[PDB]
C-alpha cells in the first residue's frame, strides 16, 4: 500500500477516532474511485486485460481496508461503541469489518478471480442456432414472442448457457464469502447482509408483509393464468397448477408487464402502454434520459451534472465489443463523477427503468458531501425505491398526457381498472420474486442448502411463491439461480422486495405534501416543490442516521408497512377476487406437480 494511503498514529478516544475517520477519508475516496474506475473500465469493455486490471484494483482495495480495518480494531474496538458521536461509531464500525480483506493473500486473489469469472460468464454467454445475446435478442423475444417453442427456446437456451458453468464457481465463492465474513464475527455472508437492515425480527417482519400481499398475488395469478389458457390451450396451460416460467414476458417471470395487451380488462379504452406511441415519434435512449432528469428538476432537485452526459453509456455500442448490458448507476466517490451504464432500449417498461437508475444518481448527488463510509442509502432498499417513486407518477395516464404519449384523457372506472391492472403487473407480480431470490441464498450461505439440492431448493421457492415451473426437465446440472444477474455478480435482492413496499409509503407521503386529495393511483407530484424538499431530506441523510427515524420523518411510521400498498390497488384487488369468483377460478396451483410437455417438434 502506497505511503499516502497507509494509516498513521491516532489516540485511543473519540478525538483521535475523529481524526482517524478524517484521514480515512481523504485516502479511501482514492482507493474508491482507481476500484470503480477499473470495474467501468471492465464493464463498458469486457477484456481479458480489463479483468486483470480490475483484479489488480480489487487487491489494492484489499490491502487498503486491511490496513485501516486493523488500525480502527487496534486502538477503538473496546471503545467505538460508547461514542458520543452517532455518525462517527457507523464511520468506525464500517471501517472495521474487514470483508473478503481478512481473507490471506492466496485466498483474496482467488475471490477476486472468482467474481471476474462469474461477472464474464453471466454477461458473455449467448444461445446459438449466429448467436442470440440476452440483450437484446432473447429479452426481445421472452417480450414479444407468443410462440410457445420459441419462448421456450429463448428460455431453455439462457437458463443453460448462463447457469450450467457458473455452478462450480459459485460453490467456492460462497466458501470463501462466508470464510471472509466470520473472522468479521458473522455467522455467514447472509447474516452480515442482513445486518444492514438493523433489525432484529427482520426475517418475521418480512414473513408478516409477504401474508398481507400473498391474496394481491394469488389473485393476479388466476386471472392471468385463465388468459394464458385462452392462447395456449389446455395442453400448455393447467388452470390449477404453476404456470409455465417462460410465458409471462420476462426471462425469469419476475413482472408480467409485457403480456398487458393479453390480459387488459377493457381494450375499448386507451391504450396503456405507449412504447408503440414512443417508436412512432422516434424516442430515442437519450431523450428517455432527459425527460427522467426534468422530473427531478421538476422538484428542485439536481440536474445530471455534465460528467453525467459525458461518461455515461446509453446505448448498447455498435461496435460489437462486449460489455455488462445489465443496466446500473455508479458512484465514482470523487464528488464530481456519475454515471449510467444500460442498453438502452424504447420501450415503456426502459422509461420506469432510466428513472430507476436515475434515482440512484440522484442519492449519489444529494450525500456527495458526507464522508465516505456514510454514502449509501438509510439503507440498500430505500436506494432502489427513490426512482420507482418517480416512475409512479409518471405512468399516470394524465402525467403521460402531459409528456405527449397518451392523446386520449379519460376518468372512468375501467380504465382505473386497466391502469392498476397494468401496474399490478408490474409491481404485484415481482413481489414473489423478490421475496424468494435471497431466501434461496440465505439457505446456500447458512449451509442449509448445499451444491447438492442447489436447483431442488431453487424450484421449490420458485413454485412455492411464483406459481410457476420449469417448461423443461431439470436436474442438479443445472443452476437455474446463476442465470439472474444478481446471483454471479453478488449483489443482494432482498432490497428490491423492501422497496417495492417502501416506494408506496413514500408515494402516499410525498402525494399529501404536494397538496393532492384524489385517488392514490392517480397522483402526480410533477412541479411538486414540496414533495421536491420532502424527498430532498431523505436523499441528504444517506446512512447517517438510522432508516427508521429517517422512515418517520418522512411518512410518519417508523415500520415497514403494506397499508399503502393495500390502498393504491384497492379497486383491482377488489375486482380480480370478483372475476376470479365468477369464473370459478382455483387460487394457488394445487397440483403442485405439474409440468407442461415438449411441443411437438422441439427444438
Ligand atoms: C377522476 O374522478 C375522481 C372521482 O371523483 C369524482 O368526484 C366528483 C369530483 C365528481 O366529479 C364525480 O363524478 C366523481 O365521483 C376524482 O376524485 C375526487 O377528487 C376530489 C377532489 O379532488 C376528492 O375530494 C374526492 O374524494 C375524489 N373522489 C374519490 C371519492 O375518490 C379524481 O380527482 C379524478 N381524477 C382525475 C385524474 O381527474
Ligand atoms: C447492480 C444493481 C443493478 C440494478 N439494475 C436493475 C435493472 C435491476 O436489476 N432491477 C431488478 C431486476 O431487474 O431484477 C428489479 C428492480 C425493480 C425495477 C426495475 C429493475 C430493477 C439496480 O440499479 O438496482
Ligand atoms: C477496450 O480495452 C482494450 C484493452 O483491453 C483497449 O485497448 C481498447 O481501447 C478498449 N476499447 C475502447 C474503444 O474503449
Ligand atoms: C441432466 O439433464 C441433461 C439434459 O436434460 C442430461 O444430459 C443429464 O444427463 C442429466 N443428468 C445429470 C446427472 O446431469
Ligand atoms: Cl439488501
Ligand atoms: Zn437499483
Amino acid at each position: 500500500l502506497d505511503p499516502g494511503l497507509q494509516p498513521g498514529q491516532f489516540s485511543a478516544d473519540e478525538a483521535g477516532a475523529q481524526l482517524f475517520a478524517q484521514s480515512y477519508q481523504s485516502s479511501a475516496e482514492q482507493v474508491l474511485f482507481q476500484s470503480v474506475a477499473a470495474s467501468w473500465a471492465h464493464d463498458t469493455n469486457i477484456t481479458a486485460e480489463n479483468a486483470r486490471r480490475q483484479e489488480e484494483a480489487a487487491l489494492l482495495s484489499q490491502e487498503f481496508a486491511e490496513a485501516w480495518g486493523q488500525k480502527a480494531k487496534e486502538l477503538y474496538e473496546p471503545i467505538w461503541q460508547q461514542f458520543t458521536d452517532p455518525q462517527l461509531r457507523r464511520i468506525i464500525g464500517a471501517v472495521r469489518t474487514l470483508g473478503s480483506a481478512n481473507l490471506p493473500l492466496a485466498k483474496r486473489q482467488q475471490y477476486n478471480a472468482l467474481l471476474s469469472q462469474m461477472s464474464r460468464i453471466y454477461s458473455t454467454a449467448k444461445v446459438c442456432l449466429t448467436c442470440w445475446s440476452l440483450d437484446p435478442d432473447l429479452t426481445n423475444i421472452l417480450a414479444s414472442s407468443r410462440s410457445y417453442a420459441m419462448l421456450l427456446f429463448a428460455w431453455e437456451g439462457w437458463h443453460n448457457a448462463a447457469g450450467i458453468p457458473l455452478k462450480p464457481l459459485y460453490e467456492d465463492f460462497t466458501a470463501l464469502s462466508n470464510e471472509a465474513y466470520k473472522q468479521d464475527g458473522f455467522t455467514d455472508t447472509g447474516a452480515y447482509w442482513r445486518s444492514w437492515y438493523n433489525s432484529p425480527t427482520f426475517e418475521d417482519d418480512l414473513e408478516h408483509l409477504y401474508q398481507q400481499l400473498e391474496p394481491l398475488y394469488l389473485n393476479l395469478h388466476a386471472f392471468v393464468r385463465r388468459a394464458l389458457h385462452r392462447r395456449y390451450g389446455d395442453r400448455y396451460i393447467n388452470l390449477r397448477g404453476p404456470i409455465p416460467a417462460h410465458l409471462l414476458g420476462d426471462m425469469w417471470a419476475q413482472s408480467w408487464e409485457n403480456i398487458y395487451d393479453m390480459v387488459v380488462p377493457f381494450p375499448d379504452k386507451p391504450n396503456l402502454d405507449v412504447t408503440s406511441t414512443m417508436l412512432q415519434q422516434g424516442w430515442q435512449a437519450t431523450h428517455m434520459f432527459r425527460v427522467a432528469e426534468e422530473f427531478f428538476t421538476s422538484l428542485e432537485l439536481s440536474p445530471m451534472p455534465p460528467e453525467f452526459w459525458e461518461g455515461s453509456m446509453l446505448e448498447k455500442p455498435a461496435d460489437g465489443r462486449e460489455v455488462v448490458c445489465h443496466a446500473s448507476a455508479w458512484d465514482f466517490y470523487n464528488r464530481a463523477d456519475f454515471r449510467i451504464k444500460q442498453c438502452t432500449r424504447v420501450t415503456m417498461d426502459q422509461l420506469s427503468t432510466v428513472h430507476h437508475e436515475m434515482g440512484h444518481i440522484q442519492y449519489y448527488l444529494q450525500y456527495k458531501d458526507l464522508p465516505v463510509s456514510l454514502r449509501r442509502g438509510a439503507n440498500p432498499g430505500f436506494h432502489e425505491a427513490i426512482g420507482d417513486v418517480l416512475a409512479l407518477s409518471v405512468s399516470t395516464p394524465e402525467h403521460l398526457h402531459k409528456i405527449g404519449l397518451l392523446d386520449r384523457v379519460t376518468n372512468d372506472t375501467e380504465s382505473d381498472i386497466n391502469y392498476l391492472l397494468k401496474m399490478a403487473l408490474e409491481k404485484i407480480a415481482f413481489l414473489p420474486f423478490g421475496y424468494l431470490v435471497d431466501q434461496w441464498r440465505w439457505g446456500v450461505f447458512s449451509g442449509r442448502t448445499p451444491p447438492s439440492r442447489y436447483n431442488f431448493d431453487w424450484w421449490y421457492l420458485r413454485t412455492k411463491y411464483q406459481g410457476i415451473c420449469p417448461p423443461v426437465t431439470r436436474n442438479e446440472t443445472h443452476f437455474d439461480a446463476g442465470a439472474k444477474f444478481h446471483v454471479p455478480n453478488v449483489t443482494p435482492y432482498i432490497r428490491y422486495f423492501v422497496s417495492f413496499v417502501l416506494q408506496f409509503q413514500f408515494h402516499e407521503a410525498l402525494c399529501k405534501e404536494a397538496g393532492y386529495e384524489g385517488p392514490l393511483h392517480q397522483c402526480d407530484i410533477y412541479r411538486s416543490t414540496k414533495a421536491g424538499a420532502k424527498l430532498r431530506k431523505v436523499l441528504r441523510a444517506g446512512s447517517s442516521r438510522p432508516w427508521q427515524e429517517v422512515l418517520k420523518d418522512m411518512v410518519g411510521l417508523d415500520a415497514l408497512d403494506a397499508q399503502p400498498l393495500l390502498k393504491y390497488f384497492q379497486l383491482v384487488t377488489q375486482w380480480l377476487q370478483e372475476q376470479n369468483q365468477q369464473n370459478g377460478e382455483v387460487l394457488g396451483w394445487p397440483e403442485y406437480q405439474w409440468h407442461p410437455p415438449l411441443p411437438d417438434n422441439y427444438p
